[PDB]
């Protein structure tokens, strides 16, 4: 895999659009609506250019101020080659404005409009002030650029506009800098065990609701707990309780971990019932995941704190890899329920509820500890329970995965 800036990109393509303007010699600008025309097949298009006429080919592709009465001195008023020149402001305006929305095609013609000749690309670039929307243009008219191309594949991310660029397109795992990492094939964060055709079928049913558990109350003392956190384990804090229950099931601690206790699992309505089910627990894990995300954060800080008094970077460098590991297993565990709710009920769908419920209390283990009880230990002491909690919880992924990774090789389910 290798990592590649939104920039990078764009100044590939500008390599690309300029090396064919030969002979089109018409502007950067007009060659890449052309080349998305043809859609980045190179040869494909200096063909349709020679045999037969270009206008046809082209028709395929198709004082003061005048937007705020002012006058300024020259240096503020930019042209277009129509001979109209506004105001560098009125211009990053009337860009930023028709850039964001509303969904709008790959040109940006003059802003009087009857004036009609696209505002070539560069001159975009120039002159939009706002950091935040050069990238979004960047992105916008280099999209067909990567679309076209195999191997180069967007970052899923909303706010990353890198693009990661790979040998051959296998779907295996790639991370982006991001630092989020995704299934390469389908674009969505690593799901190991499920299959894309699967995991999609959800975001069809996760988007057919319309209608995520932010606070709940005890079920001992009945008192109200909101969620900040992490791992399940949940200590309620008043005076007369002291449970120590669970998260999504309000059932206690620790039956957890027990072999008699599965925290896993007219008839129209039968299937939505099953859903809240599984959904809530897809719904609770991301939840649980996010809160994890601020650890490293905190990890920064906890072994800037910790090398400066004993030990060195590579006797500290565990600690990253613990909520590395946690924020591995956090995303491999809510993907396993695409995985459950589609199989059903089948002698191998037992087997994996097993190496589930012990990766789910694999994870509840490290990340109850490195959110609470990790600050009151030891120096030598945490390094120690750090370690071979995480290995623990290493160790059940992928002996989770080794079971899936052969239950799909002879189909045993769905
Ligand atoms: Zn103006
Ligand atoms: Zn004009
Ligand atoms: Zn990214
Ligand atoms: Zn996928
Ligand atoms: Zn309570
Ligand atoms: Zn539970």
């Amino acid at each position: 895999y290798e990592v590649l800036t939104a920039e990078q990109i764009l100044q590939h393509m500008v390599e690309c659009i300029r090396e064919v303007n030969e002979v089109i010699q018409n502007p950067a600008t007009i060659t890449r609506i052309l080349l998305s025309h043809f859609n980045w097949d190179k040869e494909k298009l200096m063909e349709r250019y020679f045999d037969g006429n270009l206008e046809k080919l082209f028709a395929e592709c198709h004082m003061p101020c005048q937007i705020c009465y002012l006058n300024y001195p020259n240096s503020y008023f930019t042209g277009l080659e129509c001979g109209h020149k506004f105001c560098m402001q009125c211009w990053s305006e009337y860009l930023t404005t028709k850039i964001m929305e509303e969904g709008m095609g790959q040109t940006i013609s003059c802003p009087a409009h009857g004036c009609d000749i696209l505002v070539d690309d560069n001159t975009v670039m120039r002159l939009i002030t706002d950091s935040k929307v050069k990238l979004k243009y960047q992105h916008l008219i280099t999209n067909s650029f990567v679309e076209c191309n195999r191997l180069l594949k967007w970052c899923p991310a909303p706010d990353c506009h890198h693009v990661v660029k790979v040998q051959y397109p296998d779907a295996k795992p790639v991370r982006c800098k991001c630092g989020r990492q995704f299934c390469f094939n389908c674009g969505e964060n690593w799901h190991d065990p499920v299959k894309c055709k699967w995991l999609k079928k959800w975001i069809k049913k996760c988007d057919d609701d319309s209608e995520a558990a932010n606070t709940k109350e005890c079920p001992k003392c009945h008192v109200t707990i909101e969620k900040d956190g992490g791992c399940n384990h949940m200590v309620c804090r008043n005076q007369n309780c002291k449970a120590e229950f669970c998260w999504v099931c309000l059932g206690p601690w620790e039956p957890h971990g027990s072999a008699w206790y599965n925290c896993n699992r007219e008839r129209s309505r039968a299937a939505l019932q099953r859903y809240l089910f599984y959904c809530n627990r897809y719904m609770n894990h991301m939840q649980s995941l996010r809160f994890e995300h601020k650890l490293y954060a905190q990890v920064k800080q906890k072994m800037e704190e910790m090398q400066q008094h004993n030990m060195s970077w590579i006797e500290v460098q565990f600690l990253k890899k613990a909520v590395d590991v946690l924020c591995q297993c956090r995303a491999t565990l809510m993907y396993t329920y695409v995985f459950a709710f589609y199989l059903k009920k089948n002698n191998q769908s037992i087997i994996f509820e097993n190496n589930q419920a012990d990766l789910e209390n694999a994870t509840e283990v490290l990340s109850g500890y490195l959110e609470r009880d990790i600050s009151q230990d030891s120096l030598q002491d945490i390094k120690q329970k750090v370690q071979d909690k995480y290995r623990y919880c290493e160790s059940r992924r992928r002996v989770l995965l080794q079971h899936v990774h052969e239950g799909y090789e002879k189909d045993l389910w769905e």
